[PDB]
């Protein structure tokens, strides 16, 4: 069971924003609704999110970043990016932007983009 | 830097928007996000005074970004800060009474009242002045 306007998928609820904001404000926006900028835990979830993103032609932020530009990607839950997910980057990605780097769903895979760019976002929280 | 969008009011470096439509608390939170704002999180007594005057003169019940949804009795602002002991004085007499389970805060008369989150109320957004 999920709140109205939230999507249920494999035990979790996902909120697809209908507006755009920078990565930081997106992290904040999800906490406002007792959720978290989506942290992908399984390949099934990734396929699901990538699909929703591509069908709506909307570049969307996920809770993954390398704010120090040290090439060290971490999820907002504190966990690191497993090498198993490195395959989700689009061709040539991730290419540092020269500024704080954040991950976005773009077409078929993920892109590295500047964190202050305005993108749609996706929040996630357990179903009830 | 005291510039605000049309229909928004300025006070101490921030812009406030009072809605003309009504939505439940949850939808109000997301409504403010759509306009690059946040359901009002009150940080100072002075701000509370400014807002209570605006709301009482409009004669409307309006949502603020405060709730005790996570833990009944412990109020939290949507920005992650807890309701301070000093701000508890703003609840109207006899409130919060959790009548039929009320976990969202609204401006009501001269102070605040907890109401059911699924109730349609006007709302107030806040964002930095530019
Ligand atoms: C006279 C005046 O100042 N008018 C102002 C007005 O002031 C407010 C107004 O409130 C009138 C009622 O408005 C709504 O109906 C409710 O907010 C109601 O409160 C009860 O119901 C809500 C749920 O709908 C509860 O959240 C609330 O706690 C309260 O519940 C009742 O609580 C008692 C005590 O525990 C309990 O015994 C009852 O069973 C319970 N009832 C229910 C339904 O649960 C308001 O009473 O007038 C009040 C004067 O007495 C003021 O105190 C209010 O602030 O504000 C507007 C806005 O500016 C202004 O235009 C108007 O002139
Ligand atoms: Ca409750
Ligand atoms: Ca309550
Ligand atoms: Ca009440």
């Amino acid at each position: 069971h999920c709140p109205k306007d939230w999507t249920f998928f494999q035990g979790n609820c996902y909120f697809m924003s209908n507006s755009q904001r920078n990565w930081h404000d997106s992290v904040t926006a999800c906490q406002e609704v007792r959720a978290q900028l989506v942290v992908i835990k399984t390949a099934e979830e990734q396929n699901f999110l990538q699909l929703q993103t591509s069908r709506s032609n909307r570049f969307s932020w996920m809770g993954l970043s390398d704010l120090n530009q040290e090439g060290t990607w971490q999820w907002v839950d504190g966990s690191p990016l497993s090498p198993s997910f490195q395959r989700y980057w689009n061709s040539g990605e991730p290419n540092n932007s020269g500024n704080e780097d954040c991950a976005e769903f773009s077409g078929s895979g993920w892109n590295d983009n500047r964190c202050d760019v305005d993108n749609y976002w996706i929040c996630k929280k357990p179903a009830a």
